[PDB]
């Protein structure tokens, strides 16, 4: 129909856009306003309608993007979804409404882009976060069997262990506040503390590193896609197709 | 003109480029003198004159820059706007006179390249430090309403969880210092902090490595230009190039 | 033999592997219950079993692949001579059970090859290594003369001075815990400490970064074969046939 | 002469090589050992005489290679130049005599090529160390002026301000130890102290990332010389010989 199809040259406009992020933003604006307790009642309640008025203006956004793309062709989009989810959890009554202020990420391309370089990274990585399960795990069951009776606080249990290796991890007080401490009691606690410290800080800094060099190539990709339509080739197939075109004059030259 | 010729040719000289890389090491050194609080009536003075003296130096300097190059030509550099400003400011009554000694940047092209490399490498990290700032005021928001009431000096106002939160992603005394005093109170604010400290610490390390990654690709492009007049071609406009001249043989081959 | 045949085909199948991995998870799970210290009489016994049930199980796993693969075509693995030691090990009475959930590494292949890069990469650092280790010796022998009879908590002997400079090194309270207390004492400890910490901080990111950049190229090779049978051919060796071509086609036009 | 020919053919034999470093690794040993203050005056008697053996035999490896390669052949290696001076300071009364050790380095090929990569590194990133020495100086004079008269141990001088700086960068304690104190008295100090570590954290990743980057360049190159007695052409040199080939037979085609 043409009503849909102006709604989408709407909804797709940049003016849209614009208009969208200004009440995202004013409406992380007034949840911040509300964190400060010394307000008046009068104020607090003019807040909370200036956030029931965002609130509306993301429903009538909503509904007009379902009406203009149908409703399997709207909940097609994992963004699309996710900008549906924040919005009706907030209608029908968690205490965390600041997480609306997320529709900046996907409301804005750029940001967008970002965050979907990051995710399909994920999986590539995947083994090396299960490494570093897999040696936390060992750890913490480790270090609760070594330093729960003598050190309850930080190893008493398995919880605890996870949490205080996960500090170790960090390096944060690692051995003024804790392995100094431990080996006055166990005094070679070095052997498990300082393999455990080079192991972990390798392995989450190849998680890291991974992660970042992988989601930079994607969103790359992504940026060139959404600006001509298609991303640059791999020089390896710049190398085959280079390869091909040698092969057809070789057959050529050798006989013509 | 031929005399404004001659002065530019003195301008860009390398004499004259190191007689003010010792004029602005000399005003530094004696503002580096003037924090010494034991000093003399006498000394005092007499440091405040070699300041004066180099400043004038800077004066003559610009002038003799704007006469050369004229008032537009001159301005339409953005590091003789600065040298201007930075010069100007101190005439006419900011206290912090050693920001003067950033002209070493300005002269030293080396050190003007660096510079230069790091912030045409911002706008291509734009949206990695927007979702950082996303992520910031979201957790700033939710800290402040977690904990607020019960850690105000940390967490009392939205400034204040920022500052902390910041202090956190730094991972400096994170767990001794703030998360394991906050479990005390809120057990489960681990579920809070170690996701906030995964992220962080992910999108930062994004940002950083994508702004070094960028300003040494242009710093090395803008090194090569200085001195051959023009930059390596990227290995995409070579193979392109390498791909015409096969399309210009197999045509020849064909029929020829 | 056919019965061999049919007992490697049952061994190599992906349902095969899913449960010995299941039972691995299982063992480990049992043995991070036994952490916890409140357990009943009965619940410590019931999880003993289930340990020993995990344990029989991997004995009849390890049995059924020697005699399917033979004694030394079995032991021609490291990985198999791992799986064999660890499950041995536990016949015959270490303290650490758990250290068998490193066999999820062993038995999964995708995490086997995160791993296999990680080892393989080792060498490679071998000269950065021993470069660190000759600083970290000399740093020891130099603090624990210099600070030994006035801190010797810290530096009162060899090997504590190398357990406070590996603490230095992480930037652990290395300026409030140890730099600052050490200079009111001896004012020029920083000339020692602040060289050491940036020769040894950039030889430890040289070192992890090396193994990082080249445990990462192994691995994506491994994966390559492990699904297609060959891996990517270098780029100089891409380019090493592309020259081949033209010196084929060039010895023609010459003279034919 | 031949008898020289016969002891560079010694000098340069792999057993040579492994008696000098065994030497090393003993001299350094004796060095470790005489660090323990308990030991008897018969020890400590003991170790100074196999301390002076190593020191001689060092004195008949050196006066050999001068022989071998003549007093300016031998001195045009900064290597030799370095192992003469090690063992010729020993001779004539530094305390510092396990600065010795760093002979293993020297006489080790594959470590003294890693140095040798540092080491050729460290002019391409002249202008990002000069960058933050400048910043360091102008936050040092600024700190020292701020926050000088009120916490005069950290910033009452430069050189304490220096100091305090350095660690800030490191981000040791610079929160719970150093911000948060000093906002105690004067509230806006996160304006100047948190721009100050974004910067320098920035500057010295780039500084770091830098050197090795180009020093494992260097290595690898001089690794590959070392073995075949060549290096691999960069990728530029190899497309350029490339293009020329095309030339040679576009220019055969068209008229051939
Ligand atoms: C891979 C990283 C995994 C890090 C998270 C692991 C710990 C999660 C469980 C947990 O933290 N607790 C269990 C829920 O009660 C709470 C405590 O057991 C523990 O945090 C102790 O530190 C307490 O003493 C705090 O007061
Ligand atoms: C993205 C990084 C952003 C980091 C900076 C955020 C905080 C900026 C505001 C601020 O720090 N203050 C507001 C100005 O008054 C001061 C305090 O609210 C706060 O610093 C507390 O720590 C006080 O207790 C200090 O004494
Ligand atoms: C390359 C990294 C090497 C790091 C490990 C070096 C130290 C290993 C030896 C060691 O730690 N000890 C010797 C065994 O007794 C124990 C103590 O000498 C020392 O840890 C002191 O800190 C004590 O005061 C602890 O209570
Ligand atoms: C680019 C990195 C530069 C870091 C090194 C800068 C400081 C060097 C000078 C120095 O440290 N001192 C001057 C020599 O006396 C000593 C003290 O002024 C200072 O260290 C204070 O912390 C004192 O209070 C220690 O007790
Ligand atoms: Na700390
Ligand atoms: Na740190
Ligand atoms: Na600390």
């Amino acid at each position: 129909s043409h009503m849909s199809r102006k709604i989408r040259d709407l909804i797709e406009s940049k003016r849209f856009q614009n208009v969208i992020t200004a009440i995202i933003v004013l409406n992380g604006a007034v949840l911040g306003l509300l964190t400060d307790t010394t307000l008046s009642a009068s104020s607090q309640n003019l807040l909370e309608r200036v956030d029931q008025l965002c609130l509306t203006i993301f429903i009538v956004e909503i509904s007009l993007k379902i009406y203009a793309y149908g409703v399997r062709g709207f909940f097609r989009s994992g963004w699309n979804l996710f900008d549906f989810v924040i919005v009706a959890i907030a209608l029908m009554p968690r205490t965390f409404r600041i997480f609306r202020v997320m529709r900046l990420v996907s409301v804005i391309p750029t940001m967008r882009r970002v965050v979907q370089g990051m995710l399909l990274a994920l999986p590539g990585v995947g083994s090396v976060a299960a490494l570093l399960t897999v040696v936390f795990y060992i750890a913490a069951v480790m270090a609760t069997n070594l330093y729960g009776a003598t050190f309850p606080e930080w190893f008493g249990d398995l919880s605890k262990s996870l949490y205080t290796l996960f500090q170790v991890m960090t390096l944060e007080s690692w051995s003024m506040g804790i392995v100094r401490p431990v080996m006055n009691v166990h005094p070679n606690a070095w052997v498990f503390f300082i393999p455990f410290i080079m192991l972990t800080t390798l392995t989450v800094l190849n998680l890291f590193i991974g992660i970042i060099v992988d989601a930079m190539a994607i969103t790359k990709e992504q940026e060139e896609e959404a600006k001509t339509g298609h991303h640059q080739e791999p020089i390896s197939q710049t190398l085959l197709h280079l390869g091909d075109r040698l092969d057809r004059i070789e057959k050529q030259l050798a006989q013509n």
